[PDB]
């Protein structure tokens, strides 16, 4: 199998490969061409001509249609996506089926129904002078939008992207994660089967600095960059742009918290920080790598904590009991083990986990890691400051609200928390409090398309979801014409 | 001497160095202003976090909009003062800056006071996969602190601009004015200081931009945004030295804007029309017209006219109630414009009116002054023609058709206003929603709702400012998610 | 052939019949049952009990996917729906196809994107005592809509009402015209074959007065009453529920104007004047029977539509040549020729028809009209004040803008209006002071599902459309919870 | 003699009949009210069409929220003045009739002033299918003429609630206050002439409802529109006699509401919580709770809280300091309540406290007064649990479970308001969700955002006014669709 770039309407192979290798026994699924910037430059040409050979002139009605063409195309390939993408990441299957492929789809579905029913602001002037005037505001797409997507939850954070920048009428040159090419290049052969006009998507493969990526992030005829992934590489974007003052939308790091009161739902908050610490092994941005749990319940809940967690199987994806799979890489995983150690010099009690499992077979030529719980370590240690993004979570007991809602804001980050707590009062009045871009209580996860979603602080800039995705992915222009 | 000082944590305080504030119209020394170091921009910052937590975080709508129409009350009350600090510092005429200048920073308070007062949030029910039910709001808290660096000219009207919605939406604010243009934002500071706004809450430290405290400020790593108008060069410069930190940006840049004046336009409105988008504050707004397109039928006729009224414009010194037209903001910025003016001569333009400075034979020639410039003559890829000179200047061409002069409009690295002439209903309408502008008006030119959208397209900005698009920006959104089954 | 009523999940034959006969030949198409007022509550019965057997619970999500079934049940018998539309009007076909049965699927598909996206409001309270609270806006269904649609686009105009009322989560019970039964007959029968829950949608057939429409406007177990028709029957609707205070929303007659300047496009004027006359032989609420040119074009535009109106072909649907079809039926004939011979009493210029055609054939069984204009008559005439609802326009000269404002406004009703200028000033400025629901400049009848419509005066009470359906057909609590 | 004359067309004008103003504390006389026949409520309504042509239907919203601006600077000038008149008439404690009724009568001008500057509209783009493009924006203009029918048990409140909105969104107005409480609406036309609102745009029509000035409005066939708050009898009349016009209808009717309280509730807060709502303005309010609903295992404890604290209360007149609770409107309307008092005696009520009259022994007994009343032992069906009383009474009964009780409080043909009193964050939402009517309170009572929906469903209203639901009621919408392409 070859991964090829998909540009003006065609698949083109490219310079150099490099293989796509499993996580889970190392074993080689794929080359994958890899991009210069002279094919990066290729792609952004086709892009920009897709625009005024027509695409900027589609009504939303036309778009909304496209989308769900393409919506129609993943579905009736809905189990060669849930394949690629368990390939290229080692995610248990039954999670692939419900959380990346299916929202993957709903993406689509969703921005082609805000984009028909999405309507404008009119105002009236009634100017000192007599004259009258009014205002309406209108949208035209950016144009050419670069999207840099990350490998944890890759076509789910790809499609997330591609459906509003396709919804508002822009073209689109797609650069989806080295480590995870499968899902995006299937994609690809959607957009291809359904015929979209040619040069309206692109997808490059290669790697990020020095590379594709940063190749797309400094041309200068892309109308913005939109990107999800670690906060010091949004920051190397960030500058990338600037001469030309290109648009940016940005997800990046955390170090989320839960906070667990004494009054809370004890075994369903278990469950909930469980799957708030272990999803898709800990890699997910929205991950809760702090813990805060009021002392009367804080030894019961790591002993119970503890033993669910322990209770997982860590393992490959064709195992049917299966419930965490490995990290993405070893590489990634040098990184959890190397914090894992930096812990133990920290002078963390390793309530359980702390390393990578032995399997005695294939197994360990993948990147598994155990999940592992830490306790005893101080707000300031860099353990509980820094994200890991592997499968951990400190835990640390509190004794009063007005002192964990401090705690929980004490971050350089700002992504998401969630909250514990069978209280009325309680429960609105901590959650209003919290400095994230999202609080869940007594939940965690759980995704309205339509609602704002994104970071504080160092973990984002903007908003997607709903009219913020409107408003990011078009040029407003404000109409003002005198009427007397 | 009169020192302007920085304003920090509720007190006038200096600094360890100074330079001087000179007339635009005579040259002389108007008043020594403080510059701030880089330590004392610091404790500018960390004073605005300790207000913040001190409970200006915590202050509702009511209670905020109630400051801001105090601090509204406040500068009327001392409307005089304003108007001769800002004629003082810019050389406007006395007229213009009493309406254009004082009373929009005014009204610029009392628009946001009543926006947060009124504005609400969103709401949305979801029904789960797993047969849960949730709640979700959306709430509003501050960014924190906001850094707001404002240009020189029209230096009351756009440093209020930002202020006015930062207070309102609960912020603190390190704001540091243009060094040509200290003094109105120095008189905002009494006002916030005798109304008695908490020490912290607001701030102002005078300086100069880069190497020094405008600099400082945007890379400053606990401020949690930066909102900046002026060049675009400098909005890159910005745009790099808040990334470390990821701080949210505003950005309102420059422009190379058109006006478009079809046949069918009422003609006596479009020349004074042009002329006011032309000329008004010498040519130094962002949002002025430096091309024109004519549609050729009218185009020598509307030349023509266009050159006689501004030859009756009167250049001069503020205090003459016949002034019409005041001088550049320093001799730098016209030594710039000047430069332009030779340069335009190079391409081969011809000069319809001005093309250089005024001769008075008294201290006014110790000012900035230059003549309104008409050009024609130059191609749309002449350098006079594409590169913002931000000066009392136009060039004008002819056009012949509409899919034409739409496509000339666009040609430009810009994207900031436009305005077009037309009687025609169908026309108005479908060529404006061509233009790739974040502004265009029909008939009409710098007509201000602060409640649309207001921001630039590709090199003229970042964002938009205005309404709700203000309540979001100076602002963190919380999304809120409660089971509830 | 037998048309009958659909109750809680079955067809139901009733009590005594009529015959449905058509307008163009006079001729039996079927017998239609009659619902009595045992039968009509039997139906409010069905459902009520639908209601609670779960349909107040479904989704949004439910909602919608039933409402697109129902669409596509709708295009899989697209030529049946057209045939039987045609059939009962005597309607041209190309107009059946594209204005009647195609907008009544857009109406399903619509409201089911809308309800999809809808959200709510949020505010939060300070109060003077230092307490917090949050408000929150929820919608529930009224409950059970009785629906009482016209004959005149008797698809349309049902599915205008049922769409929304399903999507809100109501129970409907639907009494069509009784000269149009046959496409609500059809609709039901898409209801039973995609399984709409029993007694979700219910249809009664009959007459008005003393009869099934007066019966369901008196049931007490009804939420509301929407009805399109007469102003005369609004007000005895209006009356007949007051004592259960149910809510109403009416769409009723008009007597609209057309303002042609003579800065128009005089062809696309005489062209839109034209449309905006004899569509659907003038049985449109929304037709012109006004028109008033300014004076320096009067004569030629009245020569003009003259010759244009004299090019129309009157006739059956199954010629493809037919451009006008017949009235409703000879009853409804009867009125507009008595308002024809009313003209002629207050001094009219018949400038063109003013009677019926002769044919020679069974066509002379049904029920045609000939367009007629006429001039000379004041704006006090009975003629130009009162609805005719026939093929019908009265044409006046104006002089000047303030005048012809004001006499278009000289009106007790206030539906809709049409203006005619190339100017942009005097087409703001002209449109936003005329007293009507809707105003279209240099167009008439476009209607954008997503914008507010209704009338003013006689016209109407609220606006259907958007939010405004959204809003009617559910029941808006305001949750206030104190936090603090 | 004090008369009370209409106000119309910016003249005040008595006419050919009076009747007395008696106080409900000691029933003597405190004016004559001249009462207005067909002729002169259609002068009144004619005066209102004329204002709309000369020029009132053109304010622009700034103009209009400066007019009521002026009319609550005017109400403020004269506060203690509106303050006795409002207790005069209705008996109202002194410091209840300052804070809750004049202060929030106040603040309903001020509210929809701010409303009405910012409010803005929408905007649609069609794509039709002949290839077509047009624009769409939704304009509002005023209805016209909007006739007020307002009650008696918050009169300058309620009176306030509606004027202050239809004059917010340029309608005229002829409003017709309660024949029991004539005096604040008086005084407010007495500050609608001292600030020169023009003649005609507010005009007060004083009188009796049935066969008289109320109902004469209600069928004039010139009024664009009818508010009303009041019995939902009187809707109904109402409703039927606009039918011929099609007349605009808002109505806000009766209720049976309902208080909740889970055994998990803040006992000391719920305890206190319905006290307030039960007893507030002696039970006369359309909110007011006459059912209540306490979970069996708090109930004994909570049934002999209510009583002591309801003990405690001192009924009496408003001069004194000490007194909390006032008389009823009018002996009329203290037989009814006192003849519901007797029926609850047969239907097998237990009288926990009060039941009767209290008996002063001076001229209070000429009064309208009723003593705080709760009763135990009737079942769901019983008349005084689901009649309106519009008196000082709640009924109190057990329940056992959650869903039992929500099936409780929506058996009613009323849906007006419910409070619920519980700790539970997933209860508190799912219960509220649930409940059918216009508002439910979670551990609240009679809080009121007017920025909010509010209105009942069932027999207890017609629609929404607050925030945007008033600026449409108030206005035609009119979508203009122009072709552009
Ligand atoms: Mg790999
Ligand atoms: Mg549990
Ligand atoms: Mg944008
Ligand atoms: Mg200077
Ligand atoms: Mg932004
Ligand atoms: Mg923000
Ligand atoms: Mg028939
Ligand atoms: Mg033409
Ligand atoms: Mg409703
Ligand atoms: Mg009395
Ligand atoms: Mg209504
Ligand atoms: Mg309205």
């Amino acid at each position: 199998q070859l991964l090829r770039h998909y540009i003006n309407g065609e698949f083109v192979a490219s310079g150099t490969t490099f293989p796509n290798l499993s996580p889970v026994d190392g074993r080689k699924l794929a080359d994958v061409c890899e991009a210069d910037a002279a094919l990066v430059d290729s792609a952004v040409q086709a892009a920009h001509a897709a625009q005024k050979a027509g695409w900027r002139d589609t009504t939303p009605a036309q778009r909304a249609a496209w989308l769900h063409k393409i919506a129609d195309g993943i579905e009736a390939r809905f189990d060669e996506f849930v394949a690629a993408e368990v390939a290229d990441t080692g995610r248990p299957v039954a999670q692939a089926r419900t959380l990346d492929i299916a929202r993957g789809i709903a993406n689509f579905r969703t921005f082609a129904d805000l984009v028909r029913t999405a309507s404008g602001e009119y105002f009236e002037t009634h100017a000192a002078d007599g004259s009258e005037l009014i205002n309406y505001v209108t949208r035209k797409p950016l144009g050419v939008i670069g999207i840099i997507s990350p490998w944890n939850l890759p076509l789910l954070l790809f499609t997330w992207k591609v459906a509003p920048a396709l919804a508002m009428g822009n073209c689109v040159v797609a650069k989806p994660s080295e480590e995870t090419p499968s899902s995006a290049t299937l994609l690809a052969e959607v957009m291809h089967d359904v015929g979209l006009p040619p040069g309206v998507f692109n997808l490059i493969h290669g790697h990020g600095q020095n590379a594709a990526g940063e190749f797309l992030t400094r041309h200068p005829d892309i109308s913005a960059i939109t990107f999800t992934g670690e906060s010091r590489t949004g920051s190397t974007i960030m500058k990338a742009v600037a001469d030309g003052v290109k648009e940016v939308s940005f997800e990046l790091g955390g170090k989320n918290a839960a906070v667990v009161f004494a009054d809370a739902d004890f075994d369903a908050a278990v469950a909930g920080v469980l799957r708030s610490s272990f999803t898709n092994a800990g890699q997910v941005c929205l991950c809760s790598e702090r813990v805060y749990v009021e002392r009367p319940i804080f030894e019961r809940f790591v002993a119970a904590l503890k033993e669910q967690a322990q209770a997982l199987r860590v393992g490959a994806p064709e195992d049917p009991a299966t419930t965490m799979g490995p990290l993405i890489s070893r590489g990634h995983r040098d990184k959890v083990l190397s914090y894992f150690r930096l812990a133990v010099e920290e002078g963390a009690t390793v309530v359980t986990g702390g390393g990578a499992p032995s399997f005695g077979d294939a197994r360990d030529d993948g990147a598994f890691v155990m999940p592992t719980i830490w306790t005893g370590l101080p707000d300031s240690a860099r353990c509980v400051r820094e994200e890991i993004f592997g499968p951990v979570c400190h835990i640390a007991p509190f004794d009063d609200e007005a002192e964990v809602v401090k705690r929980v804001n004490d971050s350089a980050y700002g992504l998401a928390a969630s909250i514990w707590t069978t209280q009325l009062a309680r429960g609105h009045r901590v959650a209003k409090q919290i400095e994230t871009g999202i609080v869940w209580v007594n939940a965690w996860f759980v995704r309205d398309l339509r609602t704002p979603f994104g970071g504080t602080k160092l973990s984002g800039l903007g908003r997607e979801g709903g009219r913020h995705s409107l408003d990011f992915y078009s040029e407003l222009t404000n109409v003002c014409v005198r009427i007397a």
